[PDB]
């Protein structure tokens, strides 16, 4: 099936960084795994006809609840952790997302209502590049955001109630 | 009383500024770069601006969208007549990004403007759907102001062809 590139590739990437652990007991894996395969899926629906519209609105709505999932556990994580360097950098890439997964709810909006003629085909070709660079940047987001929870986790001390399992999974 | 988009009429402001050091007399480029700077402000209180003026921010972004074109078409018929190729390719680079901005300004005002007069969307989507739009605008007026200022250049090392006139105006 024809699927956008520049869009797949995005999806990878985060499944890449996301495959190397386990979801056990570890649900920004879990919701990071959920995202790629959302994304991905996208891809096939950009490139893919009218009539599909509101899987692409829905899948942007999931995308945006499983990138929350991200920001709110790691916003948990930041708060138990000891080094103000990880801590802060850990809150500054987690905050952002929210405002780009707003604006993957908007772009796929936009790009839907234009899968049924009146408009031109530079606006269609502008509208997916938009979505395109701004699916880039999200995946790019969540797999930082998943590389500096695991670096939080390590300065964990003494009782924190909002732990997390890193589980590196078996390589071939 | 009507409220306004600092960041977008600074942007505005900006283009205006540099455009208002020459004289439109026998400059379609100057001349252009001006309806453009005065359109944008205009945009730009449009949007702070509730429901009912919905129409007048999509014909606003039409205008400048209309108005851009016109530098492109012009300061490409001014790069095929510089000798310097280190000028000319320039000029050609700055003026090749404005035709895509002032596509993806129609797409954010057209989305923009579609959220004036209900509130079924997110306050915070808003905020976004704004944003964009702002550093859109921030943008272009930016590339025209490359454009305009790269446009002088080329007409300084010229060959035997439109010709630009760059008188500057009067000082106090
Ligand atoms: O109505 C259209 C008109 C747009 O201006 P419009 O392009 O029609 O008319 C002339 C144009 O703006 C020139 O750029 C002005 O000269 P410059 O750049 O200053 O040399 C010239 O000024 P002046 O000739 O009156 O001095 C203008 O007459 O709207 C409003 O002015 C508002």
């Amino acid at each position: 099936q024809p699927v956008n590139q520049p869009i797949l590739a995005a999806a990878r990437s985060l499944h890449d960084e996301a495959r190397k652990w386990s979801s056990k007991g570890n649900d920004i894996i879990a919701a990071a795994k959920r995202m790629a395969l959302l994304m991905a899926e996208m891809s096939r629906l950009v490139r893919g006809g009218s009539g599909t519209k509101r899987a692409l609105i829905q899948c942007a709505k999931d995308i945006a609840k499983a990138s929350d999932e991200v920001t709110r556990l790691a916003k948990e994580v930041a708060k138990q952790c000891t080094d103000k360097r990880i801590r802060t950098n850990l809150l500054q890439v987690c905050e952002r997302i929210p405002t780009i997964s707003t604006q993957l709810k908007i772009l796929s909006t936009v790009k839907a209502t234009m899968l049924g003629t009146n408009i031109s085909d530079e606006e269609s070709e502008q509208a997916t590049e938009m979505l395109v660079h701004n699916a880039q940047n999200l995946m790019q987001s969540v797999k930082e955001t998943v590389r500096e929870a695991e670096a939080a986790s390590i300065k964990i001390r003494t009782d924190a109630g909002f732990t997390l399992r890193w589980v590196r999974k078996t390589p071939w």
